[PDB]
């Protein structure tokens, strides 16, 4: 009993990739409009956490959770605790849904992410269609998400449940570059580098040339600071505390043409998994950014 279930994706009626391309767009004009969230840093980074967080619920072993269903318009998954903050995400693809309302919310939740990676200069992602809202049975329980606080044993092993390896948690993981913790949020606070809302590779750049400190927050938590004002979570720091992951560290912080190569491939494959693309799929579409436009 209890097999792996199938989760086909279909196409949306009569769309193709110029109807996904206007959503891109009116995300993508709106990223630009509302620049004060936040200090003036944007909503692109909230944008990519929300992405990834209604991904990392995937469980390969069951194929329950993942981005297909778009289960986080529920209760029971917009309220975790883990998703603290990824509210404002949401009300930021609110209007735009409702100006294309036959695109899914699995959709359009993992082209918001798509959408700010590329706008905030970071690579070309590929991005696939289908995904299929699901009943609110099959949102997965809270407590799929990864917590901050251990070490890279647990970052190895909990990836591992998303089919991710040492190469694609490193890559996964060059994201923090984009905004900040809130002490509201998650129990700590700061951002990780300078450039809050460009995607480049800083942050592994940070985790090597910064003088880390442990140190003890407002909420009793311990996070890694430096001098700069800079701060890593236990589990960024675990990435350089592992020799294995170290390695990795040092190559995306001395090439980040490889590390864009590596997160398009792993954000990709992240916000695909569990999802079945038939033989009659269309290809993964590769968006114009709003400069290649004109627009
Ligand atoms: C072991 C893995 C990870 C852990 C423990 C972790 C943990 C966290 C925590 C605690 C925050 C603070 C959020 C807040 O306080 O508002 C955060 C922010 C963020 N995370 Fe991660 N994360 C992980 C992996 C990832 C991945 C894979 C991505 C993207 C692919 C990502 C993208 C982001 C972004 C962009 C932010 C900034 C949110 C904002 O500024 O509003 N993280 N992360």
């Amino acid at each position: 009993i209890t097999t792996p279930l199938v989760h086909v994706a279909s196409v949306e009626k009569g769309r193709s990739y110029e109807d996904f391309q206007k959503v891109y767009n009116a995300i993508a004009l709106k990223l630009r409009e509302d620049d004060e969230y936040d200090n003036y840093i944007g909503y692109g980074p909230v944008l990519v956490r929300l992405a990834w967080h209604i991904s990392g619920t995937w469980d390969k072993h069951d194929n329950t959770g993942g981005s297909y269903g778009g289960t986080y318009r529920f209760k029971k998954e917009f309220n975790d605790p883990s998703n603290a903050g990824l509210q404002n995400g949401f009300k930021f693809l609110e209007p735009i849904h409702k100006e294309f309302p036959w695109i899914s919310s699995g959709d359009l939740f993992s082209l918001g992410g798509v959408t700010a990676v590329q706008e905030m200069q970071g690579p070309k992602i590929p991005w696939r269609c289908g995904r299929v809202d699901t009943p609110e049975d099959t949102t997965p329980d809270n407590g799929r998400l990864p917590d901050a606080d251990k070490d890279a044993g647990y970052v190895r092993t909990f990836f591992q449940r998303l089919n991710m390896n040492d190469r694609e948690v490193v890559a996964l993981m060059g994201a923090h570059a984009l905004g900040k913790t809130h002490l509201k949020n998650s129990g700590y606070e700061g951002p990780w580098g300078a450039a809050n809302n460009v995607f480049t590779n800083e942050f592994y750049l940070n985790l090597l040339n910064e003088d880390w400190k442990l140190e003890k927050n407002d909420a009793n938590n311990e996070q890694w600071d430096s001098k700069s004002g800079y701060m890593m979570l236990p589990t960024d720091y675990s990435l350089i505390q592992d020799p294995k992951y170290l390695s990795i560290v040092k190559e995306y912080a001395n090439d980040q043409d490889k590390f864009f190569k590596d997160f398009s491939k792993a954000f990709e494959k992240l916000l695909e998994n569990g999802i079945t693309f038939p033989k009659d799929a269309p290809s993964p579409f590769i968006f114009k950014t709003l400069e290649e436009q004109g627009l």
